[PDB]
C-alpha cells in the first residue's frame, strides 16, 4: 500500500540529503506538462477535465430570462455529494499520469494545517522558480503551467473571459489572469503593474495564506489560530455528523437551517484555501469591495490547470479519509435521499450528460474516469482507498482529535451558544467567487460600543459568459455564523453587518452597477 | 362576526327538514358564477381556469433536446410546494368572492370527507344529484359537472392534443372518462363510457369506490371501520405533521420520512387520494390490471379546476389546514425551512408562469393571479389567520379533536413493527397523468405457510403531459415510504415486499403496451428502517 506524503516533508529530507522522492515528484510532472494536449494523461488535458474547456448546452444559453438554469460545462463535482469522491478519483487519475513518467511514484499533499504553513505561509517548493534535476537548472513544474494549446471555443469573431491564449501562464495572488476580452486583459495589466516583483509576490502571497488559516492578521511568534480561520475550519469539518453534510455546502447549509448548531463540510475550508491562493485578501473588507487579482485558482473554470489545485485537492482527500477514520466510514457510505445536494440540478448545475432534476448517488459515474476495463468509475469504487485504489495517506496534521482542537471550537464560558443567519440577499447575480464577512456592534445605554466578528463564508464559484443582460445565474444567499465570540447578554442588544469582497463583474464596465447592488442590500439578520 | 363555512351534509339535512334558504342560496349563487361570460375574471370558466388549463407555455422550454429540458406548470397551482395548502385557500376564498357577487355573505360549505356520512355512504348526493328544485322551476344542478361555454384551444392549426376539450364538453366523474383531444382518445372515451350509461349506478360505483378509499378495504356494512390505510386513517395523521414545511407538501414530507425516524403525512397526501378516488382510480384496482382507463376531471391537474366538486373537496383541505393550525399554535405565524426541498418553483410540478427553474418560494411569494382590493398580489402573509384577515372560520366538523379513538387506530399493535419501509429502485421513471403505488409483504414460516400484508397506499396526483420528443415526458425518481406496523415484529426479516402500480396506460390505447412494460419491468429497492 503506497503512502502520499506531506510534501514540505519531501522537502524536508530534500534538504537533508535524500532527495530522489522530491526528485522523483518533479521529473513526472516535467514529464505530464511534457505530454501533447490530445493525449489524456498530459497535464493540460487532464487540468482540462475539472472546467475549461468546456462543452455547451447551446439550447439552453439561448434560453430567455425566466427559463434558463446555470449548468457546468466541465466534469468537476461542486456543491454535491459527489464532490469529495469526484475530486478523490480525479487526483488519483493525475497520480496515474504521473507513475506513466516514473512508476510507483505517490502525489503527496501540501499539508495546510501543518505548523510550517501556519507561520510560513506555502511550502517554497511549490512557489520557487527554479529546480536542480540531474544537476541541471530546470524551471520548477509545480509553481505554474504554460498552455500548449489555447483554451478557446474557437468560435469566429467572439473572445470571452472564458478563453486564454496559448502562452498563458496560470497565475496566483496577487496577480490577475483574466485575459479573453480587451477589457479584462487591460485590466489585468493594469492590476499586475501594481505587482511586478516576484519574490514580493510570494511573500503577499504567504501572508494571505497565513492570515487566512489565522483567521486574523499573523503573528510573529507562534500561529494562534483563532476560531474563525481556515483552521478551525477543517477541524469542525472532521466532526460532521455524516457524509451527505460533511461533503458539500448545499447539504451542510439545509442541515444547519434545520438543526441546532453548526456543521462544516469538508468543502467549505476547501473553498477558503481557493480564494485565498486565488485572489482574494482576507482583510479585503477594510479595503475595499473588489478582488481584482483573478488568478485561475480562484474559480473553478481553470482552477485545474494551476498544479498547486493537487496538492491542495491532495489535502482535501486526506480530510477525507480522515473524516472517514475517525467516524467509521472506511468501507461504507449513506446518502440522505433527495436531501439537498443529491441533484444535478444543485449548486453549478448539472455536469455534461446529466439532466435537470436529475438524481446523483454512490452508482453515478464520476466522468471522464474509467477503469482499465473501459467501464465508468464511482463512488462505489473509491470509498477505501487502501483496499480499492491501493494507497495511504502518511502522517499530517489534525489527523486526531484531542482535548486542544475541542477546547479551540468550544464556547467560551458565558459567551453565547446560539447562531446567526442572514439571508435576505435573495436573487443576486453570480460573475465569480465572493466572500462574505460578518460583525456584530454592541452599544450600552452609556454609549460604550464593543465590535465582535463572527467569521466569514467563502462561495467559490465561476465565471459566466451569458447571451443576454439579465441571464446570469441567480443564487439566494444563507450563511450562517456562530455568535461564541459575544458574550451572551451582548446578543439581544446586537446590530449585525455583513460585508462582501467580490469580482466586481470581471471587467471596470461591471463595476459600478456590481457595487451598487452590494451596498444596496438589505440583508435580514436571524438569531436562533 | 366571522362568517361559518358548514359541512354541506349539514347544509342537506337542514334542506330535508324543511330550512332550505342555506342550501338554495349556495346553488343560486353557483348557477350564477356558471351564466358568467368566461372573459369575467368571476365567472366560474375563469375561475376553473385559474388552477390548469388553460395554459401558458414556455415555448423555448417546450422546444428543448431530452437532456436539458424540465418541468414546469403552465397553471397558476402550487403542488408539491410550500406553497400548496395557501394557495389553494385564497383559490377557495376567490370562489366564494366570486359567489358572494351573486348572492351577498354566502358561505361555501366543505365536503366532510372524513364524518360518518361519508364513511357509509360517500358523496353527499346534492353534489351528484341531477337536479334541483329552485324558485318553482327544477333546474341543472349545476354542481354535479360543469359545461365548457369555450373551448379549451391552443387554436394550433393542424394540431390537436389531449389537453384540449371542445366547446359543451362536460366534465365527468369515476366511473366515466373525458379525454377526447386526440381521436384515439375520443374514440377510447365513447367506447369507455358507454359501459357506463346509467347516471344512478354511476353515482354508486362513485360512492362505493370514496368509501373504499375512505376505509383502505372494500366498505363494509354497518360500522364503517377505517383501517390504518384509508383516507381517513391519513386525514387524522396528517394533523400530526410536526411543522408547516412537511404538513404543507408531499415534496417536503418525502425528505423528511427520509431523514428522520417515523412517519409524517402532509395534508397534500390524502388531498391526492382524494382526487384519484373521484377523477379515476379504483382502490382495488391492482387486483385488475396496471391502468385505469376513467380518465375524469379530477384524477389530473389538468382539468380538475373545471369541475365544482373541486371546490367543496378543497374547501376542506383548507379545513384540516385550520384544525391543523389550531392544534399546533399556528393559527397567526407559520415559517419555512429554508433551501428545504418543497420550497422551490423547481421542485415536483416545476415552476408556475412568471417563476424562474431555481427561485425559492417563501410566506412572501405572490399566489397568482390573486389580487386585494389594492391590485396588489396576495401573499401568504395575507391569509394565515381567517377568522381576522379574511373574515370566515370553519365550524364543527369532523377530526377537528384529538381523541382515544384516533390514538389507538394509529397506534401499533403491541408485538407489531415500529420499523419503516423505503421503496426506491424505481428511478428516472417517465409520467404521463397520476398513478398509485400499493406496497406488500409476504412472509413464509418455516412450516410452509404464507401470510399476506398490505401496508398501504401512495398517491401521485400528477397531470397529462404533451411533449414534442418519444423520449421527451417529465422523469420522476420514485421514493415512498410505508409503515410496517401491520405486520408481526418477527416477520419483518423474513419479509419479501413488493409493490403494485396503477397507472394512466399513457393516456390512449397507442401507449398502453409501452407503459405496461415499463412497469412490470421495474424491479425496486426494499429497505427497512
Ligand atoms: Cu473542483
Ligand atoms: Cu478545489
Ligand atoms: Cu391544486
Ligand atoms: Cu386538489
Ligand atoms: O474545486
Ligand atoms: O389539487
Amino acid at each position: 500500500p503506497r503512502v502520499r506524503r506531506s510534501v514540505r516533508d519531501l522537502q524536508k529530507r530534500y534538504d537533508n540529503g535524500e532527495k530522489k522522492p522530491l526528485e522523483d515528484l518533479v521529473r513526472a510532472w516535467v514529464g505530464i506538462q511534457a505530454l501533447p494536449p490530445s493525449d489524456p494523461k498530459s497535464f493540460f488535458a487532464l487540468g482540462g477535465y475539472h472546467g475549461e474547456p468546456f462543452q455547451y448546452r447551446k439550447p439552453v444559453d439561448a434560453l430567455p430570462q425566466d427559463d434558463i438554469y446555470p449548468y457546468w460545462g466541465g466534469y468537476c463535482n461542486h456543491g454535491n455529494v459527489l464532490f469529495p469522491t469526484w475530486h478523490r478519483m480525479y487526483v488519483y487519475k493525475l497520480e496515474e499520469a504521473l507513475q506513466s513518467i516514473v512508476p510507483g511514484v505517490s502525489m503527496p499533499f501540501w499539508d495546510e494545517t501543518d505548523e510550517y504553513t501556519l507561520k510560513h505561509g506555502i511550502p517554497s517548493i511549490l512557489t520557487q522558480e527554479k529546480f536542480e534535476l540531474d544537476g541541471k537548472q530546470i524551471d520548477n513544474p509545480l509553481r505554474s503551467f504554460v498552455l500548449p494549446v489555447a483554451l478557446s471555443d474557437r468560435l469566429p469573431g467572439d473572445g470571452n473571459i472564458y478563453e486564454k491564449p496559448k502562452g498563458y501562464v496560470t497565475v496566483r495572488y496577487p496577480l490577475s489572469g483574466l485575459v479573453g476580452t480587451p477589457e479584462a486583459l487591460e485590466q489585468t495589466k493594469i492590476h499586475n503593474a501594481k505587482f511586478p516583483l516576484p519574490e514580493k509576490n510570494t511573500e503577499l502571497l504567504n501572508s494571505n495564506v497565513r492570515a487566512w488559516l489565522k483567521g486574523d492578521s499573523p503573528t510573529p511568534g507562534d500561529p494562534d489560530p483563532t476560531r474563525n480561520g481556515v483552521y478551525a475550519k477543517y477541524v469542525r469539518c472532521l466532526s460532521a455528523p455524516n457524509y451527505t453534510v460533511f461533503s458539500n455546502t448545499t447539504s451542510a447549509s439545509v442541515w444547519n437551517s434545520s438543526n441546532p448548531g453548526l456543521v462544516t463540510p469538508v468543502e467549505s475550508p476547501h473553498n477558503d484555501i481557493h480564494l485565498a491562493v486565488g485572489g482574494f485578501d482576507y482583510g479585503g473588507d477594510e479595503i475595499g469591495q473588489i478582488a481584482g487579482a483573478n488568478g485561475d485558482m480562484g474559480e473553478n473554470n481553470t482552477a485545474g490547470m494551476d498544479p498547486i489545485f493537487f496538492f491542495h485537492h491532495c489535502n482535501v482527500d486526506r480530510m477525507f479519509w480522515v473524516w472517514q477514520k475517525q467516524t467509521g466510514h472506511t468501507d461504507r457510505l449513506d446518502i440522505i435521499r433527495n436531501y439537498p445536494g443529491t441533484n444535478a440540478s444543485d449548486s453549478q448545475g448539472p455536469t455534461p450528460g446529466f439532466a435537470p432534476g436529475e438524481s446523483l448517488n454512490l452508482t453515478t459515474p464520476l466522468n471522464p474516469f474509467k477503469k482499465a476495463s473501459g467501464e465508468a468509475y464511482t463512488s462505489e469504487d473509491c470509498i477505501n482507498i487502501e483496499r480499492q485504489l491501493g494507497f495511504t495517506y502518511g502522517p499530517g496534521s489534525l489527523d486526531d482529535a484531542t482535548p486542544e482542537l475541542k477546547s479551540l471550537l468550544a464556547v467560551p464560558s458565558g459567551n453565547s451558544t446560539k447562531k446567526l443567519t442572514v439571508t435576505g440577499i435573495d436573487r443576486a447575480q453570480i460573475q465569480g467567487s465572493f466572500i462574505m464577512k460578518a460583525y456584530a456592534s454592541v452599544t450600552d445605554a452609556n454609549g460604550k460600543t464593543r465590535e465582535y466578528y463572527l467569521g466569514h463564508k467563502s462561495i467559490l464559484s465561476r465565471w459566466n459568459v451569458v447571451q443576454c443582460a439579465n441571464c446570469l445565474t441567480h443564487l439566494d444567499i444563507v450563511a450562517h455564523f456562530p455568535l461564541s465570540a459575544m458574550p451572551a447578554d451582548d446578543v439581544p442588544k446586537a446590530k449585525f453587518r455583513v460585508e462582501f469582497i467580490h469580482r466586481g463583474g470581471g471587467v471596470p464596465s461591471a463595476a459600478k452597477a456590481a457595487i451598487d447592488k452590494v451596498s444596496a442590500l438589505q440583508p435580514k439578520f436571524e438569531v436562533s
